[PDB]
């Protein structure tokens, strides 16, 4: 094993951060990145604390699909991030960087990173040492014949120089059990066997209306489990809302794919860390997000979704590292062995722990994520660890997931109700993770969650999540539910109809919506209302160290019962949100 390059795990998780190559401005002569972020500019305006978890991940986006365009473009760029200098201090500190180098299929007439060899690969990593790995993102749709083949060669060239192999990937047509080998393409197989521990596999959220978010979560992870993959993560992309048809929120009709780039706008910013929470609380450790310049932001500066939902999300997830593969494992009653494809996809677990065939979320967290690998792979390095001989191996084929409710009788007897209320939730050590699971319904949602003998009881409408924290002295909590007001996007249109008819807002243009409209001039969201009532409580509770998205929140309200020893908690808010409230338990 050669010396890895960087650490990804629990207490060093990776936020990967896309700068896209504008191919218009390359062929006028030019090096820059749609949505004006500059590699430099970009890195400089990360914050200090996050410095650490973050890389920059180049894309080749519309570079001239022809030989050489790539190469010049990315050592380009890999010149400037060797040379960078931190202007506080005068040192030379070279920017890390991953570079993608696979992306639909590399198919010649898709994209300029057909044009990258591996041995082209092997230099750059020989050459820069802040080049901490490769990525692989979003072939399902086009399974390349050589696919795996060409997946083996970046893991072991990566291994060969302490990088990473990152691969993003959703299980549409497959495609997860067809890297594995399920149909005899066994190259990337036999590859992990050797060099598992310098791959990192991600879901890709993007196909949403093919509904296979649960299903490729679960692989993930059951991957990472079964040491398949060193870590795993996500990509969770905006364009969902594009590609199941939604429009202007709450709105009835679906419009289909019409309106792209108006679509990619209108995910509720908090729903991105509703997305994230299935990564953290299931061990999982790499994000990344499209589209960019609504996830990340434009000219070198975030946007709101990356300030106030992304960049606080992440914070978490480092000051509080994600369950580790033995805790995991510790906790795991139940590990899939089998094909989800051969089982109805998506299908297989909704109204088991999804509520519709398509949706990013989950309706409860009593069984959290069960985990899963392909058919084609072994469950022997699972059976191996000393953490994984109370879980029950099973069989996909077993009576016990053969239709929906004989999923939830089996995993119901060996996952107790943790929790009351039509609501997710879901609990790790002291802390309750809750959210409202409605997509793109406005109906508020309720429930009763205990930490021991004290009850406490939340509504939250849509878009909306907490982590609520019992501490010595009392209850941290933090809540989001900020979402910004889209509906200037869907202006003209009073119906589906009129919305799939109004003139394409086009990518530059939606560049430009996001510099004059969300960067600044932002139509913010109404305050909304949030509950939450404890039950068992001493005296009035106290509130402290509160703060939150600027002048996003008024201040909370407490309402004491003395006699019934209670506490109402009404929060009108639209924004990160953080508090601690001081109280003894009734005994
Ligand atoms: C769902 C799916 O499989 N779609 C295929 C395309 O892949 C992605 O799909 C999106 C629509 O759901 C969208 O077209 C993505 O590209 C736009 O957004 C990115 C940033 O998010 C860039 O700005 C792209 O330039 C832009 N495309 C256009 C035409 O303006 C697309 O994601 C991109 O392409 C894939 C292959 C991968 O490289 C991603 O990392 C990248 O962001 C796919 O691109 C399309 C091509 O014909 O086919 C769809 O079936």
């Amino acid at each position: 094993e050669v010396d890895k390059r960087r650490e990804i795990n629990n207490e060093h998780p990776l936020l990967m951060m896309p700068l896209y190559a504008n191919g218009e401005e390359f062929n006028q002569g030019k090096y820059t990145f749609w949505g004006g972020d500059t590699l430099t500019g970009k890195w400089e305006n990360i914050p200090d604390d996050l410095k650490p978890y973050t890389v920059i991940q180049l894309h080749p986006d519309d570079l001239p699909k022809r030989d050489g365009a790539a190469r010049d473009f990315y050592e380009h760029m890999l010149e400037e991030a060797a040379k960078y200098v931190n202007p506080k201090t005068g040192k030379n500190e070279p920017i890390p960087v991953i570079l993608t180098v696979y992306t639909a299929g590399n198919m010649p007439y898709h994209t300029s990173a057909h044009w990258l060899s591996t041995s082209w690969i092997d230099k750059m990593y020989q050459k820069y040492p802040n080049l901490h790995g490769i990525f692989s993102t979003a072939s399902y749709w086009i399974w390349a014949n050589d696919i795996e083949n060409k997946a083996a060669d970046y893991l072991k060239v990566s291994a060969k120089n302490g990088g990473y192999f990152i691969w993003a990937e959703q299980n549409s047509g497959s495609a997860i059990e067809k890297a594995f080998g399920k149909n005899g393409k066994i190259a990337f197989q036999k590859s992990v066997d050797k060099y598992w521990k310098n791959l990192i596999f991600m879901f890709k959220n993007t196909p949403a209306a093919e509904g296979n978010d649960s299903t490729t979560e679960s692989y993930m992870k059951g991957l990472w489990l079964s040491n398949h993959t060193y870590q795993w993560g996500g990509l969770m992309d905006t364009w969902k809302w594009y590609e199941t048809g939604k429009w202007k929120l709450f709105a009835s009709g679906n419009i289909g794919k019409s309106q792209g780039d108006r679509q990619w706008l209108t995910e509720p910013e908090s729903m991105l860390g509703e997305e994230a929470l299935g990564v953290y609380l299931n061990g999982g450790v790499v994000y990344n997000f499209e589209h960019p310049a609504y996830t990340y932001g434009v000219n070198n500066k975030e946007s709101l979704l990356f300030s106030e939902v992304i960049k606080e999300f992440f914070r978490y997830v480092i000051a509080h590292p994600a369950p580790s593969k033995e805790k995991v494992l510790e906790d795991t009653k139940v590990f899939i062995h089998g094909d989800y494809s051969n089982k109805g996809n998506g299908k297989f677990f909704v109204n088991v722990n999804t509520d519709r065939e398509q949706t990013p979320l989950y309706m409860t967290g009593r069984y959290n994520v069960i985990p899963a690998i392909p058919g084609v792979l072994k469950t022997d390095k699972l059976k191996e660890s000393v953490s994984s001989s109370r879980i029950q191996i099973k069989e996909i084929t077993s009576p016990e997931f053969s239709s929906t409710q004989a999923r939830k009788e089996y995993l119901n007897k060996l996952y107790p109700m943790n929790y009351e209320g039509d609501i997710f939730a879901q609990k790790l050590d002291n802390r309750w993770f809750v959210y409202n699971y409605k997509v793109n319904e406005n109906v508020k949602q309720t429930g009763k969650l205990k930490f021991n003998s004290l009850e406490m009881n939340v509504e939250f409408e849509p878009h909306t999540y907490g982590i609520f924290e019992r501490i010595s002295n009392g209850l941290k909590v933090n809540l989001n539910n900020f979402r910004t007001n889209k509906d200037s996007l869907w202006s003209n249109a009073q119906d589906a109809n009129q919305a799939k008819k109004l003139p394409q807002l086009t990518k530059k243009g939606a560049i430009k919506w996001i510099e004059e409209h969300y960067i600044k001039d932002t139509q913010f969201g109404e305050k909304r209302v949030t509950k939450i009532v404890l039950r068992g409580i001493d005296k009035l509770p106290t509130i402290h160290s509160l703060s939150g998205t600027n002048n996003s929140y008024d201040q909370p309200s407490l309402n004491f019962d003395q006699k019934n020893h209670m506490v109402t908690i009404t929060i009108n808010s639209n924004g990160n949100l953080e508090f601690e409230l001081h109280f003894l338990e009734h005994t």
